[PDB]
């Protein structure tokens, strides 16, 4: 599979945080919490708020410790008075595997989705499951087949995986 490499300081996120059961449970749901963020006008006022640290809006998958999984729609920004009634979070810094997802949303990113899980699973040692994982946004027409979503899967120690050796 084709990835990048990439690297990222500590980051403040600002957006909102809702939490399903599990992963799965999740996947019914997300697509509604992006509707109604939309619809409320939720997207807009973030896309007000982007720093360009990163360059889109963020889908993050937050892993918790009983075992839910909470996503939060964000984007990265900083000053406090203005962040308002928002969820706020550190992202700790990280390196990644990035990879691309071409094709109209949300269909070309589960699917690219699926990919990336199956090829995971040989670097085990590598990967952080506790470390949020997420897609990212760019702007452009998401119904284009030529749309580009990223996504960013943490690791660690990557470079002393036999394969690269
Ligand atoms: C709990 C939460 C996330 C993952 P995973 C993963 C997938 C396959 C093999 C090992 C790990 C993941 C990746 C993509 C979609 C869903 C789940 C995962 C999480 C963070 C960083 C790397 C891998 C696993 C368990």
């Amino acid at each position: 599979m084709e990835y990048q490499l990439q690297q990222l300081a500590s980051l403040t996120l600002v957006g909102i945080k809702e939490t399903y059961e599990n992963g799965r449970q999740a996947q019914q749901h997300i697509a509604g919490f992006w509707q109604r963020c939309y619809q409320e006008g939720v997207i807009a006022d973030l896309q007000l708020k982007n720093n360009g640290d990163l360059a889109g809006i963020l889908g993050l998958c937050i892993p918790e410790l009983d075992g839910k999984m909470s996503y939060m729609i964000a984007v990265t920004g900083d000053n406090s008075a203005d962040i308002a009634k928002y969820d706020v979070i550190t992202l700790a810094s990280s390196k990644y595997m990035v990879f691309e997802a071409q094709g109209a949303v949300p269909k070309a990113v589960q699917q690219k989705m699926e990919e990336v899980h199956h090829y995971i699973h040989q670097y085990q040692a590598n990967t952080v499951k506790s470390a949020p994982f997420f897609e990212l946004y760019q702007d452009g027409d998401t119904t284009s087949e030529k749309y580009i979503t990223e996504i960013w899967m943490p690791v660690k120690g990557l470079e002393h995986h036999h394969h690269h050796h």
